[PDB]
């Protein structure tokens, strides 16, 4: 049985992309796997790093016990949700007393905990923190990453051009700050802050990083809510760490009133709550008392997590090896999820048209699972107005939640100015001019398949209920001679002109837009595609269009059109907009039509 | 157990890319699987199509018996070679008497056998055939593909522009012809030949296609060699088909002297030869004789194939269902190989430099396994000289036979003028200017890894023994900040100047080129990369270079160089070219060096 886990050993992959695959037997346990993981890099620690499981799209996690079976976990939890909704995480949870000291004598673990909790910082508090503290941490971090760099290194206009045009600091500084300061102001901030820590080293700036995290966050511990009392039971926030032993707060900045110490601990055991409330009990034994301390947490999950907490501090600061929780195996290093998008992995190509929001370009992206994917990049001329920004976001988030082949697929975004788009390229481009140039060359079966694929697509829209209102051949976009993907999906309000010849009477008259007008504009779409690209009513006004529809006048058949094909088109020409049939009907009909076409 | 087979039912995929996956149980047999395959498209035939297995990189095939287990085959043959060296092939082998008639009443099978043996034609005989016959078949084929197209359709300069700039006819006409005729001459050939069959249909031009294959190839049968005689044994070429029954030739164009007919057949059985010769025996029974006809083939393989031959004609033209070879299963439609490269799937991008053979461009390719891969495209200014053409081929075929990640990988070629290249893109480009611009920004660990990857690469060269002679930083080429792939691999002879400062003394003096100079130029490569791109001996002649080496003068260390790093560089600076150590030594050393670097 093989396994994938993200680790926090350094490589050239991204600072949050330190991954490996470990192959282990059923007998292998979380404690056993960590042995391999650490022996990959010669760490001085035997019973320190724990293992955390985690849901990708949620803040729920599960620290896990040692002797458990890997496959037993993978069962017990993947049976709940897919592996795209589970994630192992190798991590510290434990720290000896002067951990700065005990693992300043352990440099790999020094950098390990460093990168780890620095990450957690950038996750939770970077966008919150003071400007000044951010600059402190950031220039100490320059000193970290650049171990042999000069102290006058960043004194140059050239270097500034580097750091802005090449590096960029979404890795390092927060969105909150960087979208709050002038370019030149930010420069001189970084200057003055780079002056002072000009010549430290790793270990030095590392312990300074911890000193600066101290006032703003007590990473020595975690913070859990609970309510204690055998008999009258009393909410507290039992935040436990090596810095105190066992204590609790009655105010924010209080020194928590002390109870006991890890060295005083003797035993652990937990079970479900006394009742059907979704909670669990956790009895303990502390050194030399007749006296059980019993915490109760909002979940048996957290009951087990605090069981692991205490047992692992026992492993940590005592020589304890067995679990205090009274309830040839050998691993060798070998759909719907969160997407992270940076800027560095991008080609800045040539102009590929002139669009609605603005000009558009193509380029590349790189990633570990699949890389070097050249794409279209939908963009805008001006990003000054937040309304256009929001619609520019809205098309993206709209097309996000779909899951389909012949839907055109965004991959994600870079949400700083100039915000860009990752549209997997509509290669041959505008189906209109495409088929205009390819008039005397193409095959009606392929036209039937164009209609078929678009049928299945807009059918899936109705199955998940979105309305486009502006479907057009110029909005149809192409991948190949055997693939045309639905494109655009944008909102624009509110005057003239409008694609009247495409539109339905209800819309043309009083802005009514439903599945009826949807089927009608799909009808004109199928039509014009099947026309070899001939538009409706050449040289005619958009004014008489409504008059001639309400006169019942309809578009003539194409030359050499198939019977069933135009039959379905006329089914879609029900003057009663309500009566025009459904997209599932379009699917089944056009399906059987192409069946008989292939039958010839 | 699932399964993949290429079928010959039509789709929008390429004419030779008609593939499907079938999922079947162990109980499923080749005869049983074909039921699903045909019921996908409503064919009128129950016991007609056979199954052929085939090696990709060889002309060996294996027609297979009905009641055999699919997985039994997949075992019995994949245990011999990988699935990249095996291939199922659903095919006709059988034809009733006036098969043109019996399957002109079966239009799906009409087009099936049509496309099948037309393919085989384009495989074997298209490059051989007469000009005129080729044009005949090709314009009948225009009529085939274009079923509703006009008869005056290709009368236009415009259409000619279409067929040359968009379609192209490697699908349809041979290399031999198309690289034998002027563009305009070929045009008018196609014109005059398109005039005459201007208005047939499928079925008509189909049977004409068969009429034109008749004089040039007897597709009614296959042709096997054997030697017959119970007692004195006599080489013949027993080519059997429904057109004759059983016969044989004594000359090329002879009417083969007849022996027996399929209706006369009674039984089959085969076994190995009488002796250790790699052959097999095949006894038969024919209607109303005391008399065994015993063929002997060069292989038991072909013994079984002719057993299947006869038993399948029995199934064909008789109502026989059981095998005459006397020796809930249900399938549902769901490294190192031959590469086919066309032109249509290509982007024609912008200029991306100015190279040795000629200018160079980037672009895209599309394929079923992986598509839309944007790449570099190495090209040439002039393809007039066949020597430059051969070297342009030689670099390609050179880099073909490797198998490695950090070797730069061609994907293949289009071997008509202008012949092009598919280099998976060296993205960030020239490592020289790259690192020149990124001087004050980069990390020595990444430089160590540059050296490491190049070490492993040229080490693999030595493991498979190729010599480059011209390794340079300008020849080093980049993918990323964590990937640099070996590039170029070209031959150019034979005056000045030369990269003398890179080269070794033996070469500079008398054109000696071995692993010694290899290690030296790798040394200068590592050096200059580690220099932050500083070249050797600025403003110095290439003349005094040899004098100063033979004076023992060496390059100074870099500023802030690591000890072990320059130590290994000086190991490579052994003035005795023989004594400069090996690339496996470079691997192990630089490995442990980066180990200790990550250790810090």
């Amino acid at each position: 049985r093989v396994l994938k886990v993200f680790h926090y050993f350094e490589n050239s992959s991204e600072p949050t992309t330190w991954a490996s695959i470990i192959r282990h037997g059923d007998a292998t346990d979380v404690r056993g796997i960590i042995q391999k993981i650490v022996d990959c890099h010669k760490v001085k620690n035997v019973a320190c790093y724990g293992l955390r499981l985690s849901h990708l799209q949620s803040e729920e996690v599960h620290w896990l016990h040692l002797d458990m079976g890997v496959s037993n976990v993978r069962e017990k939890f993947e049976l709940a949700h897919p592996p795209e909704e589970w994630k192992y995480e190798l991590r510290i949870r434990y720290l000896p007393k002067g951990f700065l000291n005990q693992f300043t004598e352990d440099k790999p673990t020094l950098n390990f905990f460093y990168q780890q909790v620095k990450n957690d910082y950038m996750l939770e508090i970077a966008d919150q923190v003071d400007q000044e503290i951010a600059l402190k941490l950031g220039c100490l971090e320059i000193r970290r990453s650049y171990g042999e760099m000069r102290g006058n290194a960043l004194e140059k206009k050239s270097n500034y051009e580097v750091l802005e045009k090449d590096v960029g600091l979404r890795r390092f500084f927060p969105k909150s700050l960087l979208d709050s300061v002038k370019a030149k102001t930010l420069r001189k901030l970084i200057q003055q802050t780079f002056r002072q820590f000009a010549n430290l080293n790793r270990e030095e700036s590392i312990l300074k990083f911890f000193e600066i995290l101290s006032p703003v966050y007590r990473f020595d511990k975690e913070c859990f809510k609970c309510a204690l009392g055998s008999s009258w039971i009393i909410s507290v926030e039992l935040a436990i760490g090596p810095e105190e032993g066992i204590s609790y707060l009655t105010d924010k900045g209080a020194n928590p009133t002390h109870l006991a110490d890890f060295n005083q601990v003797q035993t652990i055991q937990y079970s479900n709550s006394e009742d059907k409330d979704r909670k669990g009990m956790l009895q303990l034994k502390i050194a030399g008392a007749p006296e059980p301390l019993t915490v109760t947490a909002p979940s048996l999950t957290i009951a087990e997590n605090m069981a692991d907490l205490i047992d692992g501090y026992c492993r940590l600061v005592n020589g304890a090896t067995q679990s205090f929780i009274i309830r040839d195996d050998y691993a060798e290093i070998i759909s719907t999820r969160d997407y992270e998008i940076q800027r560095e992995r991008i080609e800045l190509g040539r102009c590929i048209g002139e669009g609605q929001f603005g000009d558009v370009h193509q380029g590349i992206y790189m990633s570990p699972e699949n890389p070097a994917m050249a794409v279209a990049i939908k963009t805008c001329k001006n990003c000054t107005s937040d309304s256009v920004r929001e619609k520019f976001l809205q098309e993206a988030l709209t097309m996000r939640q779909f899951d389909h082949p012949h839907i055109v697929k965004l991959i994600g975004v870079i949400t700083e100015n100039p915000v860009w788009i990752i549209m997997e390229l509509c290669t041959l481009g505008e189906l209109r001019s495409f088929l205009q140039v390819r008039k005397f060359s193409l095959d009606l079966a392929s036209l039937i398949l164009y209609a078929y694929q678009l049928s299945t697509a807009l059918a899936y829209l109705e199955s998940k209920r979105f309305v486009h209102r502006d479907i057009a051949a110029r909005n149809v976009l192409v991948s190949a001679t055997d693939c045309v993907k639905l494109g655009d999906f944008g909102l624009s309000r509110y005057k003239g002109k409008l694609p009247i010849k495409w539109m339905a009477p209800e819309s043309i008259n009083f802005r009514r837009f439903t599945s009826a007008s949807d089927v009608w504009m799909f009808g004109v779409c199928m039509w014009e595609i099947l026309m070899h690209g001939v538009k409706p009513f050449q040289g005619v006004k958009n004014n008489d269009v409504i008059g001639r529809i309400e006169n019942g006048e309809r578009l003539p058949m194409p030359p050499n059109c198939p019977p069933t094909l135009y039959s379905l088109m006329t089914k879609c020409w029900a003057y009663d907009p309500s009566r025009r049939p459904r997209f599932t009907e379009l699917k089944a009909q056009l399906s059987t039509i192409l069946e008989e076409e292939k039958l010839q």
